């Protein structure tokens, strides 16, 4: 199980880390921490073939610390996310599946 | 009237009861309780044919304690229910329509 | 200018007033006021022809005391609104435009 | 880096400014300020050629004194931004990228 945090205790607008490696079928927990609100899009040109970019992403808003957002990924491939409203700050991760 | 809660009191990411059988228009209370945020996501590929999957769902996040969203089902069969937010999770369940 | 309070005082899921009549073009203010959360949905089988629903509907979630919302109807008619998370509940009012 | 911010110290439904100049690649902050909740929504009729209005709004409302959405446009031209909950009290705004 993998533990990612949307914002920085210093307040950066970055996933925490911005790179990781999981198994496939491996729990990936988003832990909201700070600069809200985030949000999870998997980027539809950065994603393995077959996957549907739309039902792994996590769209809605996240206000809140510690709220936890919880996906398992099975096509191995690497995946590129962004948080929409920090796009333009550059807010982006990347995930290797295994 | 049926009650859901969303999240356990000792904070499982489940549905209280992920069980339950309703009669037809019965109404079923979907309550806030732990481990915010939630939703409540009717599967396309687990309702009735001619229920209309995105009509029934509520998709916006539910992110405070008390917070209530009710449904009426009226088409008799197995519906099968999830959180997006914690999918992953196992956080699903199955509502029963007479 | 018309006001439209979300919940009633005493936490009832209703518009209140929920029936109302405006000129074509005066101000509506929807006033998030009791029994979070709430949302404004204009009925896509009860607005006048030409009207896009979805436009002048308000989606997203009012999760708080005092927020509104402003709208203005141009297109003569009744038009049926809703509260879809408390669908269930009969939550819905009738706006009739002159 | 241009700031704009969403809702006017005296609670006014207003972009402040509701006018700015931004240079193709500039970071545009829109700061939560008070009038809540607000959004930020391209205008499909007026943003230039080629510009995908759908990718650069902020649909998701913005609750809390504070929060930051962050764009960068890269196309010249005039852009129509308006807030979808108050679009019918005239908070809207236009942005010139160069
Ligand atoms: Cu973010
Ligand atoms: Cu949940
Ligand atoms: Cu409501
Ligand atoms: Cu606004």
């Amino acid at each position: 199980a993998a533990i990612v945090k949307l914002g920085g205790d210093d307040g950066s607008l970055a996933f925490v880390p911005n790179n990781i490696t999981v198994g496939a079928g491996e729990s990936i927990e988003f832990i909201n921490n700070a600069g809200f609100p985030h949000n999870i899009v998997f980027d539809e040109d950065a994603v393995p073939a077959g996957v549907d970019a739309d039902a792994i992403s996590a769209e809605d808003y996240l206000n809140s610390k510690g709220q936890t957002v919880v996906r398992k990924l099975t096509t191995p491939g690497t995946y590129g996310v962004y948080c929409d409203p920090h796009s333009g700050a550059g807010m982006k991760m990347t995930i290797t599946v295994q």
